[PDB]
């Protein structure tokens, strides 16, 4: 009668892979996988065979780690080729009806049906508010007797069709289920505060290929995009600036990175191989900083376009930074300089999955929790 949930992200530097229990009203961690792979760039499937022994390799180690035979899983999905919006759709009684979650499925159901856009499917279907016979807008309809009907208010997002369908015949290539997929536009609202969420909260995800974005207001999501500049070109500066291999400049971005300047130390010193000669050079953590933090600033201002674009300059409910790259010193301070709202570090609070770049994977296992309550 064991019950688990089973998350895998697969990212452009790594596949995650989480195995959750329910526990105290959140999420027990039991296992985790992760493999680094070349398979994935900008966040969709580049060698399909080296991605799918990739996907294997951290369903393996996961189900090592936690010792649960992984048959079923959850997927997330990136925010790329991916469209939010609101729509409603409405289901009719001719007798009194108890409402259950078989409704609110069918309801939802419906609006997938809406969807005539060929390219795109409907992924995520989630409601805002329910109204009953009219007139009686509610939270949960659950166990109320509805006399004429029930309609959903609800938000949408619609992927391109080829990226969910390589994604999970990927997966499952791997000889197991997906039993869901999670768009991670959906999946960040579970790292937000009610507060934030209600204010008008905005999540930046910093990853290697991909950086996304997504803003949440009046504790729903409001919208939603994704950038083509992450850690992968900080470590590309790295490598051209200090005329360093790119392998050396990601190790030197992970030891001695710092994305602001004027916090970074002159004193502390490395020394760095070249790629025209045989010679060595050395540098300072400064050095470094100038072409992080030149970098992240850019990487910043491309947010704030997309938040311009979609006419959500406004965000009261303030910064949340996530990603791998979110382990960089001094992003928080930087994005500080660069806004007059609050900015904090997301990092997960679970033992085993305390790194930012686990925010998805976790954020996903809630996402199905959260679902498979409103289905009940
Ligand atoms: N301690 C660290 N300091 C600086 N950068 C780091 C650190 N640890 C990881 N990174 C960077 O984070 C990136 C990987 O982050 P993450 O795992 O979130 O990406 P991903 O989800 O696999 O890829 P994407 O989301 O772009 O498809 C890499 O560019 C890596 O260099
Ligand atoms: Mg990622």
């Amino acid at each position: 009668e064991e019950h688990y949930y089973v998350s895998i992200d697969i990212g452009s530097s790594s596949v995650k892979t989480i195995v959750g229990e329910k526990f105290h009203n959140g999420i027990n961690v039991i296992g985790t996988g992760q493999t680094y792979t070349s398979g994935i760039k900008n966040g969709l499937i580049d060698d399909f065979d080296i991605a799918r022994q990739a996907i294997k390799d951290t369903i393996k180690k996961a189900s090592i780690a936690s010792g649960v035979d992984i048959k079923e899983v959850f997927l997330k999905l990136p925010i790329i080729g991916t469209e939010v919006y609101d729509e409603s759709n409405e289901i009719d009684f001719y007798e009194d009806t108890e409402i259950n979650g078989s409704h609110i499925e069918k309801v939802l159901e419906g609006i997938r049906e809406k969807n005539d856009v060929q390219e795109t499917e409907v992924i995520n279907v989630f409601p805002i508010r329910f109204i009953v016979d009219k007139e009686n807008e509610v939270s949960d309809p659950k166990e109320l007797i509805a006399r004429h009907s029930l309609k959903v208010e609800a938000g949408v997002i619609a992927i391109q069709k080829s990226i969910l369908i390589n994604m999970i015949k990927c997966v499952e290539a791997c000889g197991v289920d997906v039993l869901d997929v999670y768009s991670d536009a959906y999946n960040y609202g579970s790292i937000l505060t009610a507060t934030e969420k209600e204010l008008g909260a905005c999540v930046i995800d910093i990853g290697e290929d991909v950086t996304q974005v997504a803003f949440y207001e009046r504790g729903e999501l409001v919208d939603a995009d994704s950038i083509e500049m992450a850690g992968r070109d900080i470590t590309d500066d790295i490598a051209q600036g200090l005329n360093t291999s790119y392998e050396t400049a990601e190790k030197v971005k992970h030891q001695y990175g710092h994305a602001f300047y004027d916090s970074a130390s002159d004193q502390d010193i490395f020394t760095v191989e070249q790629v025209d000669s045989d010679e060595t050079v050395q540098y300072t953590q400064k050095d470094l900083s100038d072409f992080i933090e030149a970098r992240v600033e850019e990487i910043f201002f491309e947010v704030f376009d997309v938040l311009q674009d979609l006419g959500l300059t406004k965000v009261n409910g303030g910064f949340i930074v996530t990603g791998g790259s979110a382990n960089l010193l001094g992003v928080k301070e930087l994005l500080s300089d660069m806004v007059s709202e609050k900015v904090r570090i997301h990092t997960p609070s679970q033992m085993g999955i305390r790194k930012p770049e686990f925010s998805s994977a976790i954020s996903t296992i809630s996402s199905s929790i959260a679902f498979d309550e409103l289905l009940d």
